[PDB]
């Protein structure tokens, strides 16, 4: 089954700090049965729109923990390197061992670096932050805010935004969840 309050999600994000492309998952063919053609976002759908800007992409990092979503060989045979970065699963917020991986491959890679989760807000904003932080030398209440204006409403959910804030600012100063547009819910009955 398509995972849920998908169809309503936007497919991307615009760019962060001029490098990182946020994008929640593509669905490849397998579920075009499940998916009407207006909402559908195959892997195709991603490098055609970059071939149309004449931008590359240099790796599109996937967050899901899964394979059963696309198949890694339409991003591949475009030239665009693939990664499969495990996280921590239960709900967590990626651990230290994960944000050092993360930050240890983008560092090798003007392109794109494409980041997803299945929604991409989460996962993929928290990885984002830790590398503007870390790597860039940006604050994190700008990484935050900059992402949360780029892939809106940015990282939603607070126990990420207190763990950002634990690791490189003050942790009483973390803010609350953003309330969450209406399109979120349109799905749940
Ligand atoms: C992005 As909806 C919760
Ligand atoms: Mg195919």
């Amino acid at each position: 089954k398509i995972p849920p309050r998908w169809l309503n999600c936007p497919r991307r994000g615009q760019p962060v700090a001029g490098r990182f492309l946020p994008l929640k998952t593509m669905l490849g063919p397998r579920y075009d049965s499940q998916v009407a053609e207006e909402n559908r976002f195959h892997p195709s759908m991603l490098s055609n729109y970059l071939k149309s800007l004449k931008v590359k992409m240099s790796l599109l990092v996937d967050l899901t923990n899964t394979s059963r979503f696309y198949d890694r060989n339409d991003i591949e045979k475009e030239g665009i390197k693939y990664i499969k970065l495990q996280c921590k699963g239960h709900g967590e917020c990626p651990t230290t061992e994960n944000t050092e991986t993360f930050i240890r491959l983008c560092e090798r890679f003007p392109e794109l670096i494409g980041v997803h989760c299945t929604h991409g807000f989460n996962r993929t904003g928290f990885l984002i932050c830790a590398f503007l932080v870390e790597k860039m030398d940006w604050s994190i209440e700008a990484a935050v805010a900059t992402f949360a204006q780029a892939r809106p409403p940015g990282i939603y959910k607070g126990d990420y935004l207190k763990e950002l804030f634990r690791r490189y600012g003050d942790i009483e100063e973390a803010p609350p969840p953003p309330v969450l547009p209406d399109w979120c819910f349109e799905d749940e009955d």
